[PDB]
């Protein structure tokens, strides 16, 4: 599946370089800038569980899912993640929980420890 080849393949994108967050590009964005802190930033995306048992798309709501980068308004991971990616970037995300929900979960909607996986689309992103 895409988890594994990102656990295979993926780059390593944490600080402290302890693979909490692993990155593949899907497909190739254009331009050559990536979102600032405090940019306010438009995308789609698929998300789920490892345990397979819950699933979560933006296009089910029907719009874009929109956040101020670097403001935690959003799991760490995306704030990460999302700062590497270019207008029309779509990326493959896997989250170990100390970038995610952690040891406390997010229950019963995300379990105790849990891993995440993401598809991402970087649709635009604007100064605030
Ligand atoms: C749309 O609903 C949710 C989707 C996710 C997490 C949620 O809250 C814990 C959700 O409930 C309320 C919305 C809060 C949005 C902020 C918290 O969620 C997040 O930071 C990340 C990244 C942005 C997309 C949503 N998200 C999520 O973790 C989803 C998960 C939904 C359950 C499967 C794994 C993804």
């Amino acid at each position: 599946g895409a988890p594994a080849t990102v656990t295979e393949q993926g780059e390593d994108i944490t600080s402290k370089k302890d693979r909490g967050v692993l990155k593949i590009v899907k497909r190739v964005g254009n331009g050559e800038e990536t979102p600032m802190i405090g940019d306010k930033v438009y995308v789609h995306y698929k998300g789920k569980l490892s345990n397979g048992k819950k699933f979560d798309s933006s296009h089910d709501r029907n719009e874009p899912f929109v956040f101020s980068l670097g403001k935690g308004q959003v799991i760490k991971a995306w704030d990460i993640g999302v700062a590497t990616m270019k207008k029309g970037e779509i990326a493959h995300l896997l989250i170990k929980p100390e970038y995610a929900y952690g040891s406390a979960g997010s229950l019963p909607k995300i379990p105790s420890n849990a891993t995440l996986f993401f598809e991402i689309e970087l649709l635009d992103f604007k100064g605030e």
